[PDB]
C-alpha cells in the first residue's frame, strides 16, 4: 500500500511549508521594526502570526509521530524579499502565500481520507486568515496605500491596534 | 598620571552637554505650547525628555563627586533656534542633537575603562532614544509632514497621546 | 544608503550579527528536530523531548533579540536559508547530547568572537549586549 | 597481579578512568583559582566567585565518584600531579567563562570517548555509569 | 528472527541461575546454624542474600511474561558442598559464584539490546555484591581465618552485626 | 619593605602545602577502599581529614586576598606512594607529613608578627592532630600492626568507628 508513505510525505511537506511561512512573517515583522519603516502594530501583527504558523508545524510534527510516520526535515528557504516595500505589499504577499500553503494543505486532507479528520481543524482557520488578509489588503488600497504613507500609519493605529 | 584629570574633564563636559540638551527640549516643549503652534502632546513629549536629560546631568554630578573630582560648570548656551518650524523639524533636531551628545558620551566611557562601568547604564538608553526619534521622524515624513498640518495633528494624537 | 540612527556600528559587526542570527535559527531547528525524535514511540523519552523543545524555543528567542538589536542600531537584517540539521535519527539519547555540545559551543564561541570584534571597534553598546546575552545563556539556571 | 573482584574491566578502561580522575581534579583546581580571582577587591564579583567555587567542589566530587568506581571494579588508582592552571589573572569576567567553556567541553568529550570505549569493550556497567554521570553533569539544574 | 527465542532462552537460564544461587546461600546459611559451627550473623547474612536472589528470579519470571516469552523451568541443582568448612570459605565461594552468575547476566543484557534496559538495574547491584564479598574475604584472611576461629568469631560480631 | 612580599610568598607556599596534604589523605582514603585492603573507617578517617586540609587552603586563599596579596598557585604534586602498605604506615606517614607542614606554618606566623594573629587558630589545631596521629600510631604498634591484620581490623572498628 502506497498511502502511508504518501500521507507521510504530504505531512513532511506541510511541516516545511508552515515553517517557511513562520519564517516569512518573522521576516515581515522585523521589516516594520526598521527605523525607516516604523509601523509597530504591523510588526506585532506578523510576529504573532509567525508564532501561529510555527505552532501548526509542531502539531504536524506531533501528528506524524502518532501516525507512526517519520519526520524528514528539509532546508527552510529564505523568503523572497528582504525589503517588503510597504504595508500593503506585505499583506498582499501574505495573502498570496497563505493561499498556496492552503492549497497543498487541502491535498494532504484530500488524500488523508482519515477517520479522525486530523489537520482539518487548522485547515478551517486558514480560510479565516485568508478573508482577513483580504479585508486588510482591501482597506489599505481604498485608503490610498501604498503611496499614501498616511494611509498605512492610520491603518497601523486603528485596525491593528486592537 | 593624566587619567583622573581627563576623566574629570570628560564628565565636566558631559555635565554641560546634558544640561544643554535639557535646555533644548525645554525650548522645544514651549514652542508647541504657542497658540500659533498648538500641539500639546508634542509639548509633553519634549518637556518630559527635558527632565530626563537633567536627571542625567545630576547623576554625572553625583558621579564626579564620588570619583573625588571637581565639578566645573560652564555657561549653558542658548539653543540654535527659537522657532522650531514644525513637529518634524523638532524631531530631526533632537535626533541630530542626541547622536552628538551620544558620541562624546562614548569617549567618556571609552577612556573610563572603569571597573564599575559608571555611566554605561545611561549610555544604553541613549541608543533607545535614538531609534525612537528615528521612528518618529520616519512616521511624520511618511505622513506628509511638515507641510501637511494634518499629519502632525494626527501624530500628536495617535502616537504621542499614550 | 545609510540609516539615520546608525552610530558607531562597524559594517563588520552588522555582518557578524546577520551571521549570528542565522546560526541561532539553525540551532533552534536542530533542537526542534531532536525534540520530536524523543517524541516518537521508538524512543518515547518525554524528559529529553521536553528539554530540547525548551532549548529550541529559547534559541529562536535569542535570534529575535539579535534582530531587534540590528534594527536598533541601523543595521539591516539579511536572512539566509535555515539549513536542514545534519541528522534525522539521532540514534541514542546521548548521541544527541554530543551533537548539542558541539552546536552549543559553536554558538557560544561565535558570540565570543563577536565580543572580540566589539571591543576592537570600540563599541561599548554591542560589547555589553553580547556579554550580558552570553552570561544569561549560561548562568540562567 | 589481578584483583579478586575484577570482571569484564578492560585494561584500557582502567587507564581511561585514571586519566579522567586527573582531568576532573585539574578542572576543580582551575575553578578554584577562578573563584578566588573574583574574590579579590580588584574584582569583587561575588556571584562569579560563588558560581566557580560551587563548580570547583562539584568537579572534585566527580573525581571521587570516579575513584570509587575504579575500586569497585578492581582497577587500581594511579594519581598524577595536578597541574597548575594556566593563568593567575583571568583578567575579565568573560575571559574566565571562555576558559571554562574549553575546559568544560574538554572534560565532557573525554567522558564521551570513555563511553565510546565502554561500548567497544561491551562493558554495560561502565557505559551506564558514565552515561548517567554525563546527563546529571549537564541536565541537573 | 532468532532474537526472541535467544532472549527467551537467556532469561530462562538466568531464572535457573538465580534460583540456584538462592539455594546455595540457603545451604550456607544453615551451615552456620549448626551447633558445631555456630556463627549466627554469618547465618543471617546468607539467609538474607538467599531471599534477594529469589526476588531476582521472580523478577526475571515477571519479565519473561511481559516480553511474551514462555517460562521453562529446570531442576535446581544441589550446591557443591554440604559442609562449607569455614566462614572464609563460604565467602570465597559466594564470590566465585556471584562472578559467574554475573557473567551470563551480562550476555543476557549483551544480546538484549533492549530499549528499556530490563535487568540492568539488577546487573548494577551484582557489582556491589562482588566488591562486598571481596572486602569480606579480604578482612577474614587478614585477620587470620580460616584457622583462627577467633577471627571469624569477631568478624561475625563486628562486621556482620550491623 | 620586603615583608609584604615575604608574607605573600609564605601564604602562597602554605596554600600549596595544605592542598598537597588534602591530596595525600585523599590518596590514603581510597587505598583503604581497595577490595584487597578493605578498612572502611580508615577510609572515612582520611577522607574527612582530606576535606579539613582543603578548607584550610581556601582560608589561606581568602586570607591572602584580604592582605591585598596575590594568589600564585603551583602544581599539586602526586604523593609519595600509591600503595600505603598498611594502616600503621599510613598513620606514620600522616604524622610525618603533618609535622613538616606544621613547621613551615610556624615560619609563616613567625614572620607574620601580625596584629590579628591570622592563621594561628589553625596552627593550634595542627598540634591536636599531631598528638592524635601519635596516639593512633602508638595503639596500632602496641596491638601488633602492621603484620597483625587483626590489629588493624579491630582498630578500624573500635577506635575509628566513633
Ligand atoms: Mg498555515
Ligand atoms: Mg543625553
Ligand atoms: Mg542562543
Ligand atoms: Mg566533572
Ligand atoms: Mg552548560
Ligand atoms: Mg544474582
Ligand atoms: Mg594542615
Amino acid at each position: 500500500q502506497n498511502y502511508h508513505q504518501d500521507s507521510e510525505a504530504a505531512i513532511n511537506r506541510q511541516i516545511n511549508l508552515e515553517l517557511y511561512a513562520s519564517y516569512v512573517y518573522l521576516s515581515m515583522s522585523y521589516y516594520f521594526d526598521r527605523d525607516d519603516v516604523a509601523l509597530k502594530n504591523f510588526a506585532k501583527y506578523f510576529l504573532h502570526q509567525s508564532h501561529e504558523e510555527r505552532e501548526h508545524a509542531e502539531k504536524l510534527m506531533k501528528l506524524q509521530n502518532q501516525r507512526g510516520g517519520r519526520i524528514f526535515l528539509q532546508d527552510i528557504k529564505k523568503p523572497d524579499a528582504d525589503d517588503w516595500e510597504s504595508g500593503l505589499n506585505a499583506m498582499e504577499a501574505a495573502l498570496h502565500l497563505e493561499k498556496n500553503v492552503n492549497q497543498s494543505l487541502l491535498e494532504l486532507h484530500k488524500l488523508a481520507t482519515d477517520k479522525n479528520d486530523p489537520h482539518l481543524a487548522d485547515f478551517i482557520e486558514t480560510h479565516y486568515l485568508i478573508k482577513e488578509l483580504g479585508c486588510h489588503v482591501t482597506n489599505l488600497r481604498k485608503m490610498g496605500a501604498p503611496e499614501s504613507g498616511l494611509a498605512e500609519y492610520l491603518f497601523d493605529k486603528h485596525t491593528l491596534g486592537d
